[PDB]
């Protein structure tokens, strides 16, 4: 029944609001100057970067951004992780699995959400209290300038979709119950979820976006360039873990690089 | 108005039904041996527990294991809490962040009243009842994890002698859920507004259910003073185990 669907996105939609607290909504705010958000700090120079430091609270340059990128990363990963046990059926799935699809997702869920907080100049960062422009950080340092420039484009393609939570919401599920992620142990209970998952994305981008034809198809084909983006920066983490030996990873996300 | 009591006890019984897989209807079934139709694996000692692992196949140090197995159906346990509390009327209507610190706060409680229904003077259903892991064995596990469960027996035992059945529980359960005295809360009128009708529905039903019973209604508010301490119990053992004892579960378990 069409309407049993409803229940599920309504369920997912809720959870994302509970378990993100920077929605997308929140960041689109603040990012066109609303008055339901308050205006961010932008740093696009050593200067802002410094004076980022005065005004933004938050905890060489180009490695105390990447230090602070990696706090961040891990947060999201205990949200999406928040959230992977809100979707029906995941806890009950072996537990070597549900490791198994929070190892592999994670990634591509971040850099998903990310998108929510960019447009093609830069990137909301701390809860929204700044902004780094997409110029201050190509202009980084030799192994650290080039990290988020595939990321950013990503974003415009897939901003373009105009998603919003109750989308993303759905959608972030269906990344984590894959089931051709390597070394599962049961594909098939996985299989169901997500069947039943991307049947309510497909009602809810219908119903949600009723003249975007094919949406879904689009959003679908999106997991292309999320599958590559990942790799590109898994290679591009082992050369900085090699260029600065004296530069420490945090263990939750060490153990999501197997390499 | 009774009739609309009644409306709502049988709403919440239904949608406890739909959201809790072993009723303790079922739980009594098993443990009993009315029910000869499927009878559970038990484990009494180490030969038998090693040879439980091979007939029910568990998702997941042998106290160390059976420690993070009960883990693994804590969090199963929550999601079936958290999908059960939205059928409470007015329940979703509350503030998010309300929702959250009632279910944050509720589950525990919960957890335990209804791990009562599993339970009996001799030992505990396991897996999806499929098992039953005998009292003495889970006494006789290395400390401190073999004195972890021990109180949890004695609430148990006192609890059941209330003869509570599903239907109970049900309103029982949604009154715990309705907690307007949580740290934290943001709008506690509805919440407590909730709260005086599922007690009220509570005694209603506990009246006609158990004419027997006086004062039964009374006698279950006293027993979440034995949540509570059970409760504020636990959360203190758990805290010398994280001074015994990687890092995704670790995320997947945390408090
Ligand atoms: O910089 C990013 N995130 C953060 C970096 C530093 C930080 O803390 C910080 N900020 C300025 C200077 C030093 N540290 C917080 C965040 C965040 O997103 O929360 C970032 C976000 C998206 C993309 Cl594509 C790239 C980056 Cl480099
Ligand atoms: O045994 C219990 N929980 C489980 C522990 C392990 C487990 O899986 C398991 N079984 C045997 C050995 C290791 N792990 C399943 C359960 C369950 O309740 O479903 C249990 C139930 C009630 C109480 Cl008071 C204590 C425990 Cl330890
Ligand atoms: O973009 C990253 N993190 C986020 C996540 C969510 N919001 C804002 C920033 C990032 C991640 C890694 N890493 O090693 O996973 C390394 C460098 C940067
Ligand atoms: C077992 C082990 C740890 C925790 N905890 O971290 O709070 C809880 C439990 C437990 O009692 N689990 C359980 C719930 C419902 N039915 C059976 C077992």
């Amino acid at each position: 029944e069409s309407a049993d669907l409803r229940a599920l996105a309504k369920h997912l939609y809720d959870s994302y609001i509970k378990s993100f607290p920077l929605t997308k909504a929140k960041a689109r705010a603040i990012l066109t100057g609303k008055t339901t958000d308050k205006s961010p700090f932008v740093i696009y120079d050593m200067n802002s970067l410094m004076m980022g430091e005065d005004k933004i609270k938050f905890k060489e340059v180009a490695i105390r951004i990447f230090q602070g990128c990696q706090f961040r990363s891990v947060e999201a990963v205990q949200e999406i992780t928040e959230y992977a046990k809100s979707i029906p059926g995941f806890v009950n799935l072996d537990l070597n699995d549900q490791v198994t699809l929070l190892k592999y997702g994670v990634h591509e869920i971040i850099y998903t959400m990310l998108a929510s907080l960019m447009n093609k100049d830069g990137v909301l960062i701390s809860e929204g209290q700044g902004f780094m422009t997409r110029e201050f950080l190509k202009s980084l340092r030799k192994p650290f300038g080039d990290f988020m420039e595939p990321k950013f484009e990503f974003a415009v393609k897939f901003n373009a979709l105009e998603l919003d939570d109750s989308d993303l919401a759905i959608f972030i599920a269906v990344i984590i119950l894959s089931g051709d992620r390597p070394g599962l142990l049961n594909v098939k209970p996985i299989e169901d979820i997500q069947d039943n998952l991307l049947q309510a994305l497909e009602l809810q981008l219908k119903l949600n976006h009723p003249e975007s034809s094919q949406l879904f198809a689009k959003l679908l084909q999106k997991m292309t360039d999320l599958r590559q983006i990942v790799t590109e920066h898994v290679q591009l983490l082992q050369v900085i873990k090699k260029t600065e030996t004296d530069m420490s990873l945090h263990p939750l996300l060490q153990e999501i690089y197997k390499d």
